[PDB]
């Protein structure tokens, strides 16, 4: 079995990507945020507090002939940005681009935090990290990828995110036409439940490459690139007028400046992120200060290779017995 689906940016800044998912019988299509930094499949539903729903498409388990309430099961999640959601759990049929999983745990949101209610284009999340992170109590549940793995031609999924344009999420196969050159594979550590790997270094613009180990996670659910203070300072020192702002909460730069590119190492291979991908536009409408896409991970505790880095490459998440990450230039 294989599955193929288009992922579309939610706004002109590429803040998040939505992918249509079919849930239940007859199918109810919801636009979900595919997140490799979490492991819960949760949706806005007929059970979510009415005041916390503003334009999202909801899942209605009562209208699904295949929906089963998982008796006594509850879930509760908290993300790195201080956002959260919780509720009860159902089992139902879930399909992504023609790939079907029966008996998938679908977490029905009863309470969602403000950042979710405010984001009317996102109907929920589809976690693609390892299942040890799933928050279903008292019986932990498997992710969509874990449930589909037996049926897949190859136990892999690929992320090919577009820059201001649509992209693709493929399951069960590698599209040899979606990248150039060869794929460089790197080791994954699953100890924290994430797709965790080690970058071999970096370069700023046309500068010399610095060989230094950078441990971080491949996260499609995070918009920006979060790197150690030293690395981030070295990058913004090359942008005239750039400074770190406590009021804004990170590095800002004059909107009229040209941003240098950022290179990260994958083994002996290099991935170049064009400077244009690092521009996140004005901090406020009309402002001449622009927000940077490369920020410090000092307050996070973990380095995150978010959408800013991933959209610059073809990314293979090899979920074989010993997991690996593949990167290729596109
Ligand atoms: N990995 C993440 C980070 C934030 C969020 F809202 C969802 N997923």
């Amino acid at each position: 079995s294989t599955g193929s689906a288009t992922t579309t940016p939610i706004d002109s800044l590429d803040d998040a990507y939505i992918t249509p998912v079919q849930i239940g019988t007859p199918a109810q299509t919801l636009n979900l945020d595919f997140d490799t930094g979490s492991s819960d499949l949760w949706v806005f539903s007929s059970e979510t507090t009415a005041s916390e729903v503003d334009g999202q498409t909801i899942y209605t388990p009562s209208k699904s002939t295949t929906a089963k309430l998982l008796s006594g099961a509850t879930w509760s999640i908290s993300y790195g940005d201080g956002s959260s959601s919780s509720g009860d759990v159902y089992t139902d049929t879930v399909s992504v681009g023609g790939l079907t999983v029966t008996g998938q745990a679908v977490e029905s949101a009863k309470k969602v935090s403000s950042s979710f209610t405010e984001d009317s284009t996102i109907d929920g999340l589809l976690g693609l990290a390892f299942s040890t992170l799933n928050t279903v109590s008292p019986t932990q549940q498997k992710t969509f990828f874990d449930n589909a793995k037996a049926s897949l031609d190859s136990p892999v999924f690929t992320a090919d995110l577009g820059y201001h344009a649509p992209g693709t999420y493929n399951f069960g196969f590698i599209d040899t036409t979606a990248y150039t050159g060869s794929i460089t594979y790197t080791a994954v550590s699953t100890k924290q439940g994430f797709w965790e790997w080690t970058s071999t270094g970096y370069a700023v613009g046309s500068g010399t490459f610095k060989s230094t180990s950078i441990d971080g996670i491949a996260d499609t659910g995070t918009t920006l690139l979060y790197l150690p203070a030293t690395v981030v300072s070295a990058y913004w020192a090359q942008v005239s007028g750039a400074k770190s702002s406590s009021s804004v909460g990170g590095y800002v730069f004059p909107c009229s400046a040209t941003l240098p590119s950022f290179t990260f190492g994958v083994g002996s291979a290099r991935i170049v992120i064009p400077g244009d991908y690092i521009d996140f536009g004005p901090i406020s409408t009309g402002s001449s200060s622009c927000f940077g896409g490369i920020q410090s991970s000092a307050g996070i505790g973990i380095n995150i290779f978010g959408d800013v880095a991933l959209k610059a490459a073809f990314v293979v998440f090899n979920g074989a017995t010993t997991p690996t990450l593949g990167f290729a230039s596109k």
